[PDB]
Parts: structure tokens; C-alpha cells; sequence
């Protein structure tokens, strides 16, 4: 982004996407996790219920990402997880999820001009939780619709500067 503005219409995208996120999905939060250069993640972005914490403007480093998974989630890799307590989770992962309160978790890229801006995560915190296809699909593309706006408002905001430069 540019700014000027930019970054103004792309953080009423993002509180959409937790919003229509944590109604779709009847959950306990919904986060919008934005990665840098190196790939550390930052909430930018979170709809959770009454009596969870906060985990708004909170920055987390998981190095698995850069590591794994940054070509994975670009390709579109989704990852439900009905229990975090099951699947094999190391303490270090745990421990980034504990205060939280996580109990399961949905996670859905945000693929914006073939990079992986960052990723669309949902928390179930009260008990486990099977996530249905229909639900994974709904969020997908919730998802990855967001992304493709700001991918295309983004083209615009540069055809605009461009054809007002270039005007006789
Ligand atoms: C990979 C990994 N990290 C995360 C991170 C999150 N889950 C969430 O709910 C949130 C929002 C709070 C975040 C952020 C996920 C979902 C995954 C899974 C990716 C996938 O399988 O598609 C991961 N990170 C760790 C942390 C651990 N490993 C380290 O080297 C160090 C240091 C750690 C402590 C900080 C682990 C164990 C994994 C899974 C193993 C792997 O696939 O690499």
C-alpha cells in the first residue's frame, strides 16, 4: 500500500472480515493476521465475544510460517483444527494460544497479488469444536474475497495515479 487513504478503506475491510467472520461463524473471536517481510504476525484486526481477551494489536512470532507453510497458505492451504490439545502441538505452540483461551481453531489465507498478505483466523475458547464444510467454505471465501478487493482496489489506486500523471 501507498497510504493516502489506502490504508483507511483496507481497515474497514479487515473489521468486515472479523465481523462477518465471528457472525458466520458463532464463535469466540476472530482475528485478521497480517504478516511483514520476515513474516511475523500482527493483529490487525479482531470481533470476539464478551468475556474473551483481547488479542487486538498484539504482536506474535511464529517462525513456522516463514519456515513451512508461507508457500502452503499461498496456494490456498486451509487448516481446521478440532481440538488444539490433539493434534500433535508442541508446548511453544501452546503456549502462543493458552492466554487466549483457544480450545480449536480455523485458519484461511489472505493471498493478495500471488503473496501471502496474512491469514483469517477463527477461535472456538469455550470446548473443542468439528468445523463443517460448509462453515470452511463460507470463510474461505470470505476470506479470500476480502483479499481479492484490496488486491483490486490496490490496482486501481495505481491505474488512478497513473492516468492522472500521464493526462494531456
Ligand atoms: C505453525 C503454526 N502456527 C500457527 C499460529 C497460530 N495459531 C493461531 O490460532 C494463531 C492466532 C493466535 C496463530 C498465530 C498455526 C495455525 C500453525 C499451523 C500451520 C499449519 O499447519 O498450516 C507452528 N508454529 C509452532 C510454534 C513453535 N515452533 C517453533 O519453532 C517455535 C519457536 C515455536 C514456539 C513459538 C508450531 C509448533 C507449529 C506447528 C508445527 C509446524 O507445522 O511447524
Amino acid at each position: 500500500a501507498v497510504q493516502l487513504s489506502e490504508l483507511r478503506d483496507r481497515q474497514a475491510i479487515f473489521e468486515t472480515l472479523v465481523a462477518k467472520g465471528r457472525e458466520l461463524l458463532a464463535c469466540d473471536r476472530v482475528i485478521v493476521y497480517a504478516f511483514d517481510d520476515n513474516y511475523v504476525g500482527t493483529v490487525v484486526a479482531e470481533s470476539v465475544a464478551e468475556g474473551w481477551p483481547q488479542a487486538r494489536d498484539q504482536v506474535i512470532e511464529d517462525p513456522c510460517f516463514r519456515e513451512h507453510w508461507v508457500e502452503a497458505y499461498r496456494q490456498g492451504r486451509i487448516q481446521a483444527t478440532t481440538d488444539i490439545f490433539k493434534a500433535g502441538l508442541t508446548e511453544c505452540h501452546l503456549n502462543q494460544l493458552r492466554p487466549l483461551k483457544v480450545r480449536a481453531n480455523l485458519v484461511v489465507p489472505m493471498v493478495i497479488d500471488d503473496q501471502l498478505f496474512g491469514l483469517l483466523i477463527a477461535h472456538q475458547a469455550s470446548e473443542p469444536r468439528q468445523w463443517q464444510e460448509i462453515e470452511i467454505d463460507q470463510f474461505s471465501e470470505l476470506a479470500s474475497t476480502g483479499s481479492l478487493v484490496l488486491e483490486r482496489l490496490h490496482f486501481l489506486e495505481q491505474t488512478i495515479a497513473s492516468l492522472h500523471h500521464h493526462h494531456h
